[PDB]
């Protein structure tokens, strides 16, 4: 028998702690997008391993429990949510949710349960949809112009964040081919949340 | 009625007390060697209640925790460790490690909880598999000369106990063969950690 030296055994998430990654409420594409680039100007792990997941359905209206704007445990009805995945060397994947108060970063399968629930439990109209854009692509893609967020009178729904719109080369506002979880359009693929639960869980 | 909670159900140990079992630090294998040898010597358990555990895995280091080694501090990473677990009549069942800052003897959840916690979020290379061995077993084919803890110079990397080695009518050492994680190789039964605490847990 012999001791060996030291070591780190656990998984090293890929973003910072919570409380030190930018971030505006309402804005989750972005505070998503943000932790993307954070990866990406990080030699930790390739941006290829991670994926952002666009969560939303038809009517644009889905559930999602143990969310921070909600404590206690009813649910959050967002028009649309996003969330990062780490697809992570060991079969092990995480999830990166800004706004859960489940642990950030969260594995997979506590995820997918506590946050989701069942879909056979709701109706229709809620059931929830996952557009799964590696963050590579997502980067190089993603556009926004924050158009959305603005009312009939021009005033901000919810503060926008800090810096500029995302643009990119090819667009100023394509957050709604993200939104979209119609195969035929956007980048990624789409995936119910029983697709979802199995590609990437344990 | 008599109540009680799991960690207080009533158990009487079938060893001697930890300050009074035979020990040598690096030499886990032949420290639960004999308290096989004990328990066979004594009539309070049958022999065939416990099993010899080896813990390690194909790279040779597993991280347990609440080790006499490091205290307080993180785990030990060990190239492999062995314990005994004896599978009561009383329903519960129980770990021996006299390396462990835990009780000893310990409550099987508990001593899994806490020295081992879970793979969930563990490395790859780190991930623990246990190989259970009856003890009557154990002690008709375990051999050890001891010629692993010899140094390349010819000098010991921790000194031996200080009893003969270990040898039986078929080997004089087969030592690698309850290292290995190999259900192949030796005897026993092989087991993930997973495996393992569902097996032997409440």
């Amino acid at each position: 028998q012999e001791g060996n030296g030291p070591a780190a055994v656990h998984y090293q998430p890929a973003s910072p702690p919570r409380d030190a990654c930018v971030y505006s409420s309402c804005y989750s594409e972005e505070n998503v997008w943000k932790l993307c680039e954070y990866i990406k100007n990080h030699d930790q792990y390739p941006l290829e391993e991670c994926y952002a997941v666009f969560i939303s359905n038809e009517r644009k209206m889905i559930p999602i429990w143990k969310q921070q704007a909600r404590p206690g445990d009813g649910p959050v009805i967002w028009d649309y949510h996003v969330v990062l995945l780490h697809v992570s060397s060991g079969g092990q994947s995480f999830i990166y949710d800004l706004d859960t108060v489940l642990p950030f970063p969260c594995l997979f399968d506590t995820y997918v349960e506590d946050a989701i629930k069942s879909d056979d439990d709701i109706h229709p109209q809620f059931r929830r949809k996952f557009r799964v854009i590696c963050a590579d692509s997502y980067l190089k893609n993603f556009a926004s112009d924050r158009s959305h967020m603005k009312d009939s009178s021009g005033n901000w729904r919810e503060p926008p964040p800090p810096y500029p719109c995302i643009e990119t080369g090819d667009s100023k506002m394509n957050l709604n081919d993200f939104i979209s979880m119609d195969p035929k359009v956007g980048w990624g693929a789409v995936y119910t949340l029983s697709e979802f639960t199995h590609r990437f869980g344990s």
